[PDB]
């Protein structure tokens, strides 16, 4: 096509074109007012409007990192705002584009966006609807410049419905804040997630990146052939690196020409992909990514065939090892999607140890004859984990079972912050209230997919304040151990009981006028501030002392007097506590 920018507009349509032009400049030019950003895309969405009318109109021919960068670098403010950034504009192009990749900000300086009131923000979008929701569209692509654009406008219209439903109900409030607070816990998740998976590329390799993707396609497509999911994962492999190299105009390319081949291939993919298919090319590559997986053919066989049996298994091995543990890791994969994809790569991992020692041994069909026995274990542990925990949830509920977490994890790392050891157990609560939800055989695939993001956080904030060897030790294992070493740490034998601090454990009526939220928060600081001064207390011991606090709150919270109870009655409650322990 002769014009670029005219072939956006007319396959994205003017809405989606203005929003991810503001989008992008909001990721590069994230201290310019939102005033300024308004006027850039009405400036490039005229121009492409020129070009639609005449794609032989002037400047139309040519690239859209050529038009970027230019309407980048006519910014008057840049020198004296961007400093640096501004001598990408002495580059000539391709030199320039890579300039402007390697100046972006990660850390914009910047204050935290604070939750307006149901009234102001329903006020708000009434009277301005569009300049309510681009001017915080602005806000969050400045505060996240490496979210991928076109998942921050899904998010965006997301936003838009909420409102719309929410701001004409009864209760505005119990309609939508329970809304913005799901759209915020998924959006934090997305942002990480993607962060995470650049970062894996580079620190644990391409292999291993395509050993994790054979398995998850081979669930997702288990009537594809082996070929075709060893072409898909080439293929997502090379989007994968380009996109992490940064570059938005790429990364949008090479997803959607990836989309154009899975949906002129489905006979050959999968059944699933009918309707992501027939959605438009904006939304397209986004819907295959959470397409629902195929059921597998009906009648599969053993893989002791092929894996165990035949004589052929280290000659068709050494041929070409990485392709024999792929097939491997295809066949196992297809036929367990109730599986997380690290206890795959374990199996895949043993079944390769053993072939290594087997191969090269006096007797290797004898050697390897029982494999599948060690693999045995390897299922069970992640499974018993799910069913135990699950249990106890039911028995419990949220908040209490958040606060069965608690204990557990103090005890086990008592040197972390108080504040970081309530919100990863309060996190790890909420994983098990959605996925303990979902049938046994979705069960391990979700948990899979929040506990990445809730202990690659909890690893990078120990990286930047260590305060446990046992947890750099899990957090610099392979990613296949991560878990299973947090999952092993034992209760810590060496730490010393924290002294006694009766602030710590003095309590005002401010609490029966909070939120159940902060009012939840100040108890389980207090639960974690317990154990850390009492951690041999036995839990009958600790369920006495919290059964006769929760007595306390609803008695003085109740009384014709209140500060006085809480004081006084307070002051009984814990030393008959400090006693009791
Ligand atoms: O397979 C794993 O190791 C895993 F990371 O954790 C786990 F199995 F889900 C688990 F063990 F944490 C539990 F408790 F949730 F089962 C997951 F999530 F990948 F499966
Ligand atoms: O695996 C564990 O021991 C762990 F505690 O997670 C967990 F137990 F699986 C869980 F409780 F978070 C749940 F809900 F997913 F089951 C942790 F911290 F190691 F990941
Ligand atoms: C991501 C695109 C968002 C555009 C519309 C956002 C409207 C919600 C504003 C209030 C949300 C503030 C952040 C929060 O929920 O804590
Ligand atoms: C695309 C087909 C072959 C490419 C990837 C297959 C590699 C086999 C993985 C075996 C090692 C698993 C452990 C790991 O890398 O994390
Ligand atoms: C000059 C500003 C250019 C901004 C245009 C950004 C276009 C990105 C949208 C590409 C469509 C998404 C493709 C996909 O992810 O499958
Ligand atoms: C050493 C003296 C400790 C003071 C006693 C108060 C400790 C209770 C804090 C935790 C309460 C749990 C909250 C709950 O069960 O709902
Ligand atoms: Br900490």
């Amino acid at each position: 096509h002769k014009s670029e920018v005219a072939h956006r507009f007319k396959d994205l349509g003017e809405e989606n074109f203005k929003a991810l032009v503001l989008i992008a400049f909001a990721q590069y030019l994230q201290q310019c007012p939102f005033e300024d950003h308004v006027k850039l895309v009405n400036e490039v969405t005229e121009f492409a409007k020129t070009c639609v009318a005449d794609e032989s109109a002037e400047n139309c021919d040519k690239s859209l990192h050529t038009l970027f960068g230019d309407k980048l670098c006519t910014v008057a403010t840049l020198r004296e705002t961007y400093g640096e950034m501004a001598d990408c504009c002495a580059k000539q192009e391709p030199e320039r584009n890579e300039c402007f990749l390697q100046h972006k900000d990660d850390n914009p300086n910047l204050p935290r966006l604070v939750r307006p009131e149901v009234d102001v923000m329903c006020t708000a979008f009434h009277d301005n609807e569009e300049t309510f929701l681009k001017k915080y569209l602005y806000e969050i692509a400045r505060r996240h410049p490496y979210f991928y654009a076109p998942e921050l406008l899904f998010f965006a219209k997301r936003y838009k419905a909420a409102f719309t439903e929410c701001c004409q109900a009864a209760d505005k409030a119990a309609c939508l804040l329970p809304k913005l607070d799901e759209l915020r816990d998924e959006g934090k998740a997305s942002s990480a997630k993607q962060r995470l998976k650049c970062a894996s590329l580079q620190k644990f390799g391409e292999r291993a990146f395509k050993a994790w993707a054979v398995a998850r396609l081979s669930q997702r497509f288990p009537k594809a052939e082996f070929a075709e999911v060893s072409k898909l994962v080439t293929d997502l492999t090379k989007v994968h690196t380009e996109c992490c190299h940064g570059d938005l105009l790429e990364c949008a390319d090479d997803r959607a020409d990836l989309a154009k081949y899975i949906c002129e291939n489905q006979d050959s993919i999968s059944s699933k992909l009918k309707e992501c298919c027939e959605k438009p090319l904006l939304e397209k590559s986004h819907c295959i990514a959470e397409v629902e997986n195929d059921e597998m053919p009906a009648d599969l066989p053993s893989l002791a065939a092929d894996f165990v049996e035949s004589k052929d298994v280290c000659k068709n091995y050494a041929e070409a090892k990485d392709v024999f543990l792929g097939m491997f890791l295809y066949e196992y994969a297809r036929r367990h999607p109730d599986y997380s994809v690290v206890l795959l790569l374990r199996l895949a991992k043993t079944y390769e140890t053993t072939l290594e020692k087997c191969c090269a041994a006096a007797d290797p069909h004898e050697c390897y004859a029982k494999v599948f026995d060690e693999f045995k274990p390897l299922v069970e542990e992640p499974q018993n984990l799910i069913k135990q925990n699950c249990e106890l949830f039911e028995q419990l509920g949220e908040y209490k079972f958040q606060n069965a977490l608690l204990v557990r994890y103090t005890k086990k790392v008592p040197q972390v912050s108080t504040p970081t050891l309530v919100e990863v157990s309060r996190n790890l609560g909420k994983v098990g209230s959605k996925c303990c939800k979902h049938p046994e055989a979705k069960r391990m695939p979700c948990a899979e997919d929040y506990l990445s993001v809730v202990l690659n956080q909890l690893c990078v904030l120990h990286e930047k304040t260590p305060v446990s060897d046992r947890v750099t030790k899990c957090c610099t294992e392979s990613l296949v151990n991560r878990r299973p070493c947090f999952s092993a740490l034992e209760v810590d034998e060496t730490y010393v009981p924290k002294e006694f601090n009766a602030e710590t454990f003095t309590f005002h009526a401010d609490i029966c006028t909070l939120s159940e939220k902060e009012r939840q928060i100040k108890k389980q600081t207090a639960l974690v501030e317990l154990v850390k001064h009492k951690p041999k207390a036995t839990k009958e011991q600790l369920k006495a002392v919290m059964d006769d606090f929760a007595a306390f709150v609803e008695k003085c919270c109740k009384a014709d007097d209140k500060e006085t109870c809480f004081a006084e009655e307070g002051k009984k409650l814990v030393a008959a506590s400090q006693a009791a322990l």
